[PDB]
């Protein structure tokens, strides 16, 4: 897990190899943040870190780097993204690299050197002979995008890295309200943590206090009640949004995002299509193709059609010349309530 990592990085223990692998980049990030912080300084970084992308670089240089001593430094850091020839995809398209030599380097790699493949797939092709490699002399990491529950449990860890603790339901609630990225339950952790100060334990109370709902999830509830015929509540949560100063422009590009999302998943659902296939086919996170989905049942094929059109008039009528622009969006939403 990306916590074994962490933890074994802050214990001095760091690797000749390791391969970080899984479509879930933030953490990937966050990871090569976390070894780049623990080998380089910053005093002989130009020499000591190299990064490479094997979508135009060549494998041979990453390995004469890797294989080349630190300048001024116990250790060198090299990192090598995107190592295709890990999955089985059309091998036609790019860079013929030299695959074997890096076979070579991982089984015996340079001591005083950490390098770092970078490969964000969702899966490494098992029958190749590099992955084999791997799986045997590499720090193997996944960073998999994560469901609801998968979601609540890493947060729950994530709080102990930082030696506090958060019990499921505040972790459920955080997660609701940063509409589960992670990227933004790791910020949010880190202010709770520091918020409660002395005190161990992140309470649901700090998480509602201190967390605000994301404007985006924001979005989703609106379109939840709507479509659920609550008129009041969803013209309270609208009001809300100008009243802290949101553009009725962006509150309006948002509302299209999940209107064509919703759309998209609708129409690959209803040919059998997984949450998991479609967040792969859209490239959204699988969490929101979740509530997409959960939504698309909401609405028919044709309703959303009108409501994806009346949006891109909107866009239009708010871009060009002076019409109201929150009266515009008023009359869509009352429309929306009515039908």
């Amino acid at each position: 897990m990306v916590f074994d990592v962490w933890k074994s990085l802050k214990k001095g223990e760091v690797h000749p190899v390791y391969c970080l692998y899984g479509k879930e980049t933030y953490l990937l990030q966050e990871t090569v943040s976390r070894i780049r912080q623990t080998v380089v300084d910053q005093e002989t970084k130009d020499f000591n870190l190299s990064v490479f992308d094997l979508e135009e670089d060549p494998l041979d240089q990453a390995i004469a780097d890797a294989e080349t001593f630190p300048f001024m430094g116990e250790r060198r850091l090299v990192i090598v993204k995107n190592p295709y020839f890990l999955t089985g995809e059309k091998k036609k398209e790019k860079i013929e690299h030299n695959v074997s030599a890096l076979e070579s380097y991982i089984q015996s790699p340079a001591p005083y050197t950490v390098f770092v493949l970078l490969a964000p797939y969702e899966k490494l092709d098992e029958r190749k002979k590099l992955t084999k490699a791997l799986k045997k002399h590499a720090f193997m990491m996944e960073a998999k995008e994560l469901n609801a529950k998968e979601t609540t449990d890493f947060t729950v860890n994530l709080a102990k890295t930082e030696q506090k603790t958060i019990g499921t339901e505040a972790a459920e609630h955080l997660v609701l309200l940063v509409n589960g990225h992670l990227s933004s339950i790791f910020q949010e952790i880190q202010k709770l943590c520091t918020f409660i100060g002395d005190r161990e334990e992140i309470t649901l109370d700090d998480v509602k206090m201190l967390v605000a709902r994301s404007l985006e999830q924001n979005i989703f509830e609106l379109i939840n009640k709507i479509v659920n015929r609550k008129r009041t509540e969803s013209l309270q949560i609208f009001y809300d949004l100008l009243k802290q100063n949101e553009e009725p422009i962006k509150i309006m590009a948002l509302i299209s995002n999940q209107f064509r999302l919703i759309l998209q998943t609708k129409y690959f659902a209803e040919q059998g299509y997984g949450q998991k296939q479609i967040a792969s086919n859209l490239k959204v996170h699988p969490f929101r193709v979740k509530l997409a989905m959960d939504q698309a049942r909401l609405f028919s094929e044709e309703e959303l059609r009108l409501i994806i059109e009346q949006l891109a008039v909107m866009d239009y009528e708010m871009k060009t010349g002076k019409k109201d622009k929150q009266l515009l969006l008023e009359l869509f939403l009352l429309q929306l309530l009515k039908r």
